[PDB]
């Protein structure tokens, strides 16, 4: 029932007994490991209201004290009539930063309690959101000097009366398909680019074209809005050495922030939560610009550093992916937007590891999300043994909006 | 049941049913998964059903489950176990389960080749000495002057846990580590135990950077006895860079044969304690692994010095600068002195359509997406964005603890 995990680099070994207190199911059996997969009412949500309040009550230190007390049986009222309860502030923080604290998959959790939660449960229109979103987005920028935060929309109610962002980030690039088969910009979001097209957008039709927001509000058809061009930080992509680097034309934008996961807290469903932090050099650098199924660049940068591309055996993939990275780290850095390499954020999150594990008993953690795309080995988690179990409240994934909604 | 992964890069699914003939744990829970974790005297009672697995699975996959033979071979066994309290596999068995385990070794990226592995029967071996000589023949074929190919050699089986033949080496060729007064070791970081025990064993080392250590073997449950590899049988490659002439000065080298020889081979039920194998190294092994993790030789602060690197901020990638030209070198060397050695892109390739393969004609493969992804440039291979299962099928390799811990001492 304890659990030891071992660092092999170090010897450090931590005792969980946080995953005692697990509450979702991984995916995994005692027959089968399915670590590596991406995606394995009145009766039920009550049970759910008390833990979820039992861990906010002893977080305060007033665990069995009359405040939880008069709190949980004022919420089994609200349930036993109205389906359905409402957060109160303070519970609202304390869920939102939890389930930060325990995403399984994010390694920049040492920042989870240093979370600004703007409440936007008084939303009720698709303008509404459209000026949340704005607003979001212009504090957690601050002009590059990045701060998290999550903006949360009304909870679920009866499931009809949602409220969505169809985007999958808030900034995200167009994806067009073309008349020779090839693609420009982002194909990631070639299938959204084409549902903004289908509900009246223009688009430039260029490489770098921030996409619009589509915003759901309770059920309704979706809505197009451009973010304004002055709130999205974009930081233009040179190299430190190779001079040639500016003119691959290459750019991305300062702020990641996730926008189709589903915030749970207490059994309530936080449909539309968008939330943003800042980004790991490597997202951009290995993943966005080198999957062969994203901007897959690596056959052209090679070629301007004239290195062998005759043998997969001189590693000229390998050696041109080391540029890029540099070069995207190096421009975010001279433009003073934050951004941390792949060896920081790690070490950081070693350190975060050790901290939960004292503080808390544990860290759930997912091996194959958190070891960084490139050099793996040559981070310090790479050594590390990590347990992945669900805690909640949490985010979780929920279908693309597009295949559920009714229009 | 059936159960699906997706290549996430190139759309394919495929579908799962093997899982379903698979008897061993995993260490994980539908609570936990310890997918990361490294790692999470049978009798009468419990071998016969594990013989007849065995059996109809050999039976099986040569078509003649059912036959005449078949019954007969099961009866003999049955028979044999009753009587003798264990059974011998026979050489056609011994074959079929050894590329089975290695077939099944869900940690192997190399299984592409399981069915090309040569098969050396050494279960007459009695002694140490024998074990030596086996050995040394495993090493000079399968070294093959360079073009080295699979081979695996079978040592007795385990008979009452108290005669067990093991290679204490954790392979049969590897290079000693020895810890200094000051603190920092000389050599590999890695084998310093086992080289202090070999010096105890009454080894004397030359105490160099890259000393072979010697063969330190055990027969039928006796005390261990040291052998020193003949050294033409060990082909070893100077390395050096294609473009940077200083590599070379910094004196490294790398023997060409990967030999593991601390693992169990178990088969119908019977535990093979002592049965090293060999294939050919990936390049990342040598030059990610060994050269640059912290507790191995650590070369990258010395090659990032030479490289004039800006080593005053991570943020500056000279690690990853540096790991890229340690793995060109490695990669160019071997190649230059036509030693057989595979880059982790064409051995991830190559390990996506084996896999493939299997789903179709096996219906599955199992695989631990933890190991076969390569320890550098990750997502730019083509296992990363391969959903994988992994599950336990035998026959299996399995780790069994390092024999001084367990060893009886006789004097
Ligand atoms: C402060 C800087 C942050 C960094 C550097 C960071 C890093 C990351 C990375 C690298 C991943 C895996 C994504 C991928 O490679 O596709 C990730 C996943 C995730 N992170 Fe973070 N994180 C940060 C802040 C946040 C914040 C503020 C939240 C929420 C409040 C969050 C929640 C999550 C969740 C739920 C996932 C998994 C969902 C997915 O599949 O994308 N992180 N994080
Ligand atoms: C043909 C060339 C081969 C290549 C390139 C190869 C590659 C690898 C690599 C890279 C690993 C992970 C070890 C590490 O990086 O620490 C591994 C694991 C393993 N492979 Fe292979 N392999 C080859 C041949 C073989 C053969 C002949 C066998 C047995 C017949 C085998 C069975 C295994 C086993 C049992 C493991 C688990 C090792 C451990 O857990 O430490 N492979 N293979
Ligand atoms: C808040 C925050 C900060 C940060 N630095 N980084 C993040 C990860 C984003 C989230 N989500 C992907 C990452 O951005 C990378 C974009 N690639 C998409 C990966 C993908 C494709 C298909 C299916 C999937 F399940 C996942 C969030
Ligand atoms: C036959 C063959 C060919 C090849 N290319 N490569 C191999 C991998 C060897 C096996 N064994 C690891 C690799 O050699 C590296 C040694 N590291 C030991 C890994 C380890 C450490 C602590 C706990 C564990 F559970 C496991 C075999
Ligand atoms: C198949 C595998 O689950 C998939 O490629 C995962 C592996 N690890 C990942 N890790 C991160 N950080 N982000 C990802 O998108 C993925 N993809
Ligand atoms: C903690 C973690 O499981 C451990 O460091 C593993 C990760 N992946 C690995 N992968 C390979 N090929 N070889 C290894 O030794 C390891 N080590
Ligand atoms: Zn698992």
């Amino acid at each position: 029932r304890f659990l030891k995990v071992k660092n092999w680099e170090t010897d450090v070994v931590l005792t969980d007994t946080l995953h005692l207190k697990s509450t979702l199911e991984t995916g995994c059996t005692e027959h089968i490991c399915m670590g590596s997969i991406m995606l394995p009412t009145k009766d039920q949500l009550f049970p759910l209201a008390k833990e979820f309040l039992d861990q906010y009550y002893s977080s305060i230190k007033r665990f069995g004290s009359k405040a939880h007390m008069d709190r949980l049986e004022e919420v089994n009222k609200e349930i036993e009539s109205t389906s359905t309860y409402q957060l109160k502030d303070t519970e609202l923080i304390y869920g939102a930063k939890h389930a930060w604290r325990n995403a399984s998959r994010c390694v920049g959790r040492i920042q989870w309690s240093k979370l600004q939660v703007f409440d936007a449960r008084d939303c009720t229109t698709a303008h509404g959101m459209f000026n949340y979103i704005c607003n979001h987005v212009k504090y957690a920028t601050n002009k590059g000097n990045l701060r998290s935060a999550i903006t949360i929309f009304p909870q679920r109610t009866d499931g009809k009366h949602d409220f969505r962002v169809w985007n999958s980030q808030l900034i995200r690039y167009a994806g067009y398909k073309q008349p020779d088969g090839s693609t420009l910009g982002d194909p990631a979001n070639v299938q959204f680019t084409e549902i903004c097209i289908q509900q009246g957008w223009k688009a430039p039709r260029g490489r770098f074209d921030v996409l619009p927001l589509l915003l759901q509000a309770n059920g309704n058809d979706p809505e197009l809005f451009q973010i304004p061009p002055e709130l999205v930080l974009e930081v233009p992509i040179r190299h430190p050495k190779f001079d040639w680097f500016k003119d691959l034309g290459l750019k991305w934008y300062g702020l990641p922030a996730v926008s189709n996961m589903l915030l749970e807290i207490g059994g309530l469903e936080f449909s539309a939560c968008p939330f943003s932090g800042w980004y790991m050099g490597t997202e951009i650098g290995v993943r966005d610009y080198c999957d062969n199924s994203r901007y897959n660049i690596l056959e052209e940068v090679a070629k301007k550093m004239d290195l062998d591309m005759r043998k997969t055996s001189s590693l000229w993939k390998d050696q041109a992916l080391v540029e890029i990275n540099i070069a995207v780290l190096y421009s975010f850095q001279s433009d003073k937007v934050t951004i941390v390499d792949h060896h920081s954020a790690t070490e950081s999150f070693i350190k975060h590891m050790e901290n939960e594990y004292r503080c808390r008993g544990g860290c759930p953690a997912d091996w194959v999300w958190i070891v960084p795309p490139m050099s793996g080995s040559i981070t310090p988690v790479f050594h590390q043994e990590m347990l992945n179990y669900r805690l909640t409240p949490s985010f979780e994934y929920q279908p693309d909006p597009w295949n559920t909604h009714v229009w």
